[PDB]
């Protein structure tokens, strides 16, 4: 995987815990440039003190909030102004309201279902149609999910119906997509402590549970989400497409 | 497999007599059940009315719910039991998407299309659920219909698809959530039947035909073999049985 | 929820009144089957002429058939024919594997042990099937056990998971080749039961209890109910399916 | 980079094999590579193959998975040898031809174990006699196929071989995990090799891959390489039990 003049857009860095820049500290060691996207003002703050740590040397930073149109289609079209035709799209963004993410499942609202399947599943359909629009000789596209959309998984409750629907989006768009050469897969990744984990309630029930039960008995940590995402993202993976590949130290595979 | 007489059970989404969810009925009615219908249109109401002459109810249930609605869930099923107590269950036989999402490629889905078939496909699911379990006091069952394309991306079916899944995934967390009230959810995995809704997803006809020569079984499915399944998913019979997806498909899912 | 009169059903491997067979036997029994029985060692023919004053069978039909010998499947069939003439089904209870390979690693399992459980598990069904076939000339369906290990990694299931994971493909390729012969090939995935051969299983006793802690319904099921499943998918009710696992655990299969 | 890295490779036969795209990829990142063969005829083809890797010695142990005694020598052998190894690619199958077309509950008793045994039990023989060579850890992948999830027409007894094989990874993968050695498999698709001649109907399938799989072509035996050496380097740390497929989509559509 040498990622030399190749370009990757990378959504949802929050800060230095986020998923998203163990993705982005493992491209940027492998020579990509990367663009990235965020929708709070604190995660631009946030960006441009964490790419003092990074090679790149030109920051390109778009705001993108995922629940307006707009923003998507202009914040690609200037991306695609700025650094010309990418590569991929790693897509690291998910929300539900931490009402809905606790108690009882039966009892989600129905505006907390579809807010989660609006940020947490569409998202990725128009990110996908207009990041397209700048992969014409074809690329990858990777979504994060958890194992909470392949089963039931106490507390992930209205997140868990959103990973599903994000799981079969990836094979849509997969199916519709692969004629134009550009894979789409996900990386399932196992918990990790980040600023969105405090919404999920027994989040340090399921940790120590991994440690205990997974085959590795130990966690992963976001390096190890990116290394899969350079995998998935690269020429390494031609021929994979409509995968979700789990990046959760076995975990998936017991029962 | 003694009988659902003494049973109540609820059917959501008959529109005509090629409606899944009339298998469903003719089998429960045969099998004793007592019956109550909801519909959204008024001609679904005509057309319950008509085919309530072939079932043996002696009284017609019907109930105008238009599940994108939380005030007609709630006020329906609160009416219905006002009117014949409590249930032993619900059939949930709904979904809609626009046909403009149905064939389309499926990146190009509108936002407001996407989350209208989440809506009535798959959330639906959730607030039935919790407004049915005021009146199963004692526990009962509740079985949605899905298809395959929910597991699989299946050319056409595009946002219903993403849809489906969600509504598998809502039958498992379901289950989960109400499993220590005794209250079963479940999933039936219609194989294609020839109704008014088939009518809206492309290439329909061509996977009717690829089913007869491929699926195990080398036929097709109909209603009533949906309803049979549905008879066992709602009785006592699949005592032990939650979270789970039954394919009534002709074998279709276990091939490739 | 109607009737087996008039059917007949092949039972194989009760050994005891806790075998997950002999719940299927009492619910196929209760609902009016003639039922056939096959056993491999003295003492479980034993055990069932003393359960059969349970049932209401009027005759004993007992098979020695030990699923190892070819000659033994093909000879015990060919006289369930002559003595009952044509069957409607047959229940598959039987698997086995060494002790020393159930506990410990996976790993040092031995050839011989690995290929012993998968002749005894999962091919048995296979020429079961071949010699049943002969029996349904209209059509029929076929039932076998599996367990939640065959899907997923269980610690201390070892060897009889892989046999399980064998035996679950095993359904399949016998729906697809059976299928336009009108016999449906179906699992059962039954959570675990305290059974005789349970006990050569290590950590069996901290299975059933996280069953009760986690598992959606927070109890586990009985023979009974994994009975009541197999009249299911033995009768006209699960026409249109086949090739499924229905799994009859309390839900646990669909939660993590 | 897999410099410094040593793998073993079991199941060339000739230029067309799964392992030799496996290989091909391997040899060009730089990994010191061992080879096992079954008959005599596979060790020629591995000398003569070997004059296009760039390996600066051959390591060619003759090793037929269905004797434990082969298996065991063979990779004591291997670390007297070499010494201690990353990992190993397993690329081994075997049916009778007999069993791979018609109808499956036909299939002989002798016919259902000899494919468990070579296709299935070995990966658990050759797993515990790798590890003692990787006292600190590796990677270990088998190669399947989607017959093994979903019933194929044709694929019959090696199906349920692919079946017991893949379940075999996922208790592999929780028994070796503790000793970090990730156990993983690919599900490759149809590629024309020698033993694709066994498998009836299988230019039928090559055609439906082209005109149905989501990339609307095949992968070919380096795409299987790149992905393996995706699973047996650090690249992929934490992925353990899976099963990845190299099928251009296939395995997602119905
Ligand atoms: N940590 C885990 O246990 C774990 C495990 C499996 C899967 N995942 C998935 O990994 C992904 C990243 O989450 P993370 O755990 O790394 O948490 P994180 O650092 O909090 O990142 C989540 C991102 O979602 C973004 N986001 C939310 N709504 C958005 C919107 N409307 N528009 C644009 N961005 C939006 C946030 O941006 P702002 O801060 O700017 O709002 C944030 O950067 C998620 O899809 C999550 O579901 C996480
Ligand atoms: N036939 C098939 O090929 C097939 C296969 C697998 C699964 N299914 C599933 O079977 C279920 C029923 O479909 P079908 O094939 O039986 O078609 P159908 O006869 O057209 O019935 C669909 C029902 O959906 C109802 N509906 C849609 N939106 C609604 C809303 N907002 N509120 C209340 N009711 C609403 C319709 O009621 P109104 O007419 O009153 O609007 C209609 O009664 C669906 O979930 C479908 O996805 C169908
Ligand atoms: N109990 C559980 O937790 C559980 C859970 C899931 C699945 N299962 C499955 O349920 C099925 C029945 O097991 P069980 O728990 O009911 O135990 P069981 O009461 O011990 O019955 C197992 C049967 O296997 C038979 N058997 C073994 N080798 C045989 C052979 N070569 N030929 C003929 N019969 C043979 C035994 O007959 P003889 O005694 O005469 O040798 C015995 O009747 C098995 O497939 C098992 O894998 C059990
Ligand atoms: N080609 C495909 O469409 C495809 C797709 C999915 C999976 N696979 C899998 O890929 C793997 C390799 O197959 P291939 O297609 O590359 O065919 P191949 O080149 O003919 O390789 C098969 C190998 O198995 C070896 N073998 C068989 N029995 C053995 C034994 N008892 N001991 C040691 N070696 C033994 C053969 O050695 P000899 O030459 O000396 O007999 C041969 O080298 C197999 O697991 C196969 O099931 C292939
Ligand atoms: C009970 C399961 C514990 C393991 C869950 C792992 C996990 C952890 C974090 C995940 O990402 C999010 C992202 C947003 C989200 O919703 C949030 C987060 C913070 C505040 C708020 O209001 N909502 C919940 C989870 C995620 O999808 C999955
Ligand atoms: C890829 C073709 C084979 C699968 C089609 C089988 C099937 C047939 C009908 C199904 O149910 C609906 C219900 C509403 C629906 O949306 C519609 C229907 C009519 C008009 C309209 O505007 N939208 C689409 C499918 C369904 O979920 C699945
Ligand atoms: C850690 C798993 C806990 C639940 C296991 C439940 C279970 C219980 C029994 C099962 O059936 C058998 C049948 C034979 C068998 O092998 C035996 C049994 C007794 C003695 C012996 O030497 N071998 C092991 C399990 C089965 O497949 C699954
Ligand atoms: C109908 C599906 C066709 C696609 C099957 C893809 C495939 C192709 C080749 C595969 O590898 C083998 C290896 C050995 C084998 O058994 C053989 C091979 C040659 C001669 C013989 O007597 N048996 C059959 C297939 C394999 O596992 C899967």
């Amino acid at each position: 995987v040498n990622l030399e003049n190749k370009t990757y857009v990378i959504m949802g860095i929050a800060n230095k815990r986020s998923i998203a820049f163990g993705v982005a500290k493992v491209l940027d060691q492998l020579g990509a440039k990367l663009v990235f996207t965020y929708r709070k003002e604190r995660s631009r703050k946030e960006l441009e003190k964490l790419l003092e740590q990074l090679n790149q040397p030109e920051a390109h930073l778009y705001q993108i909030d995922v629940q307006s149109d707009e923003e998507v289609i202009n914040g690609f079209e200037q991306i695609g102004k700025d650094v010309g035709n990418i590569d991929g799209v790693y897509h690291s963004i998910a929300f539900a309201n931490m009402e809905d993410l606790r108690g009882r499942f039966s009892e989600t609202s129905r505006e907390g279902f579809l807010l989660a399947q609006d940020i947490s599943s569409y998202s990725l359909t128009i990110v996908a149609h207009e990041a397209k629009k700048l992969m014409p000789e074809g690329g990858s596209i990777v979504a994060t999910t958890y194992l909470g959309g392949e089963f039931a998984v106490q507390n992930y409750n209205v997140m868990g119906v959103a990973k599903a629907s994000l799981e079969a989006n990836v094979k849509y768009l997969a199916l519709d997509l692969g004629p134009d050469n550009i894979r789409v897969n996900a990386i399932s990744a196992g918990p990790i402590r980040t600023l969105s984990a405090k919404g999920v309630g027994g989040f340090n029930t399921i940790l120590k549970e991994i440690e205990e039960r997974a085959p590795l008995k130990r966690n992963v940590d976001q390096v190890e989400v990116g290394k899969t995402a350079a995998y998935l993202l690269s020429d390494l993976s031609s021929g994979v497409t409509g995968e979700n590949i789990h990046v959760d130290s076995g975990f998936h595979a017991i029962k």
